[PDB]
């Protein structure tokens, strides 16, 4: 019964394994516009993606990752509310059912039908192991997907994803450039909280930008196809792999606009 997005061992689960999915500083949260904070003293982001070196995508079950190679110094994500420096080490997503949920982060509970998360680790520890165990360990950039048209820097992983179809199953995924994942503006909202999988360790400071980026109907169907379980085995296609919103308890969630 290792955790999953099963009914007998998803999100409403973890916490008897993991009891900090209960805890005072828990992701994602719902980001009520009205409540959140404009903050002008918030910085614009620096997200530096030109020499990040993508290596392999992985189907781990949940979901995939697409791994970089975080030795690099130059692939790095600074400035807005974060005093140091992160070096990129994977993204990934979480989507739904249908296009109309799979967000993990909602605005005026606005379910988005995907997002997703580049992270990144504190380049004052050493490397991301180390980091977890630290409460400014990571940064984690979350985008929303919204469908309309396509986007195209988002179509290699797309086409790569049937050859990845059941966990344990990888690809080379060399020369992809995450620059094509971003949206036009950077304007966001920042918040301190956790990994929205297991562990759930609380430390990420989650940056989540305002602007959803485009992907089309085609491309997010594409990630129905993906599959929870291993080859051979029953076929549970990966879907609603998506944390729900958690209470935001003391927490200020700031924003660089109005
Ligand atoms: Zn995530």
């Amino acid at each position: 019964h290792h955790w999953g997005f099963g009914k007998h061992n998803g999100p409403e689960h973890w916490h008897k394994d993991f009891p900090i999915a209960k805890g005072e500083r828990q992701s994602p949260v719902d980001i009520d516009t009205h409540t959140a904070k404009y903050d002008p003293s918030l910085k614009p982001l620096s997200v530096s993606y030109d020499q990040a070196t993508s290596l392999r995508i992985l189907n781990l079950g949940h979901a995939f990752q697409v791994e970089f190679d975080d030795s690099q110094d130059k692939a790095v994500l600074k400035g807005g509310p974060l005093d140091g420096t992160y070096r990129l080490i994977q993204f990934h997503f979480h989507w739904g059912s249908h296009d109309g949920q799979g967000s993990e982060h909602t605005v005026d509970k606005k379910k988005y039908a995907a997002e997703l998360h580049l992270v990144h680790w504190n380049t004052k520890y050493g490397d991301f192991g180390k980091a977890v165990q630290q409460p400014d360990g990571l940064a984690v950039l979350g985008i929303f997907l919204k469908v309309g048209s396509a986007k195209p820097g988002l179509q290699k992983v797309v086409d790569v994803l049937d050859s990845i179809k059941t966990k344990g199953k990888s690809a080379d995924f060399t020369n992809f450039d995450p620059r094509g994942l971003l949206p036009e503006s950077l304007d966001y909202w920042t918040y301190p909280g956790s990994l929205t999988t297991p562990p759930l360790l609380e430390c990420v400071t989650w940056i989540v930008l305002k602007e959803p980026i485009s992907v089309s109907s085609e491309q997010v169907s594409k990630f129905r196809k993906l599959n929870f379980n291993g080859e051979g085995e029953p076929e549970e296609p990966m879907v609603d792999n998506w944390r729900p919103a958690q209470p935001l308890k003391q927490r200020q969630i700031k924003a660089s606009f109005k």
